[PDB]
């Protein structure tokens, strides 16, 4: 059931926002501030920005037809990070730790 699936997606996102993962999830909580120093080229490289607060808003406004569409936005958020940053960047390591949480929960739902 798509409705039951989306309740599980809300549960996965709630865990990603939890204190347990806060040490590595915090760069992903809100949209990237493209006006901050070092991010002048962010909009040139990243055509579709995505963050956990936008995904939470999209869940609340019923913008995902199913778990697949929610999953696509969570993976878009990680892919933006892997695309934009150097592979040795600390933020890329954080994205990987959060993606481990997401992929495990998303697979077992
Ligand atoms: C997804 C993302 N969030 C941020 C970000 C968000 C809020 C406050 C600061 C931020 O800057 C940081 C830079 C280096 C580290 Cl280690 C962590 C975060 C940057 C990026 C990215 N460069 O991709």
């Amino acid at each position: 059931s798509h409705m039951e699936q989306l309740k599980c997606c809300s549960g996965i996102l709630k865990e990603m926002f939890a204190k347990k993962h806060a040490a590595y999830a915090w760069p992903f909580y809100k949209p990237v501030d493209v006006e901050a120093l070092g991010l002048h080229d962010y909009c040139d490289i990243i055509k579709h920005p995505m963050d956990m607060s936008t995904i939470k808003s999209k869940l609340e406004a019923r913008e995902y037809r199913d778990a697949q569409e929610f999953g696509a936005d969570v993976r878009l958020m990680f892919s933006n990070c892997y695309k934009y940053n150097p592979p040795d960047h600390e933020v890329v390591a954080m994205a990987r730790k959060l993606q481990d949480v997401f992929e495990m929960r998303f697979a077992k739902m």
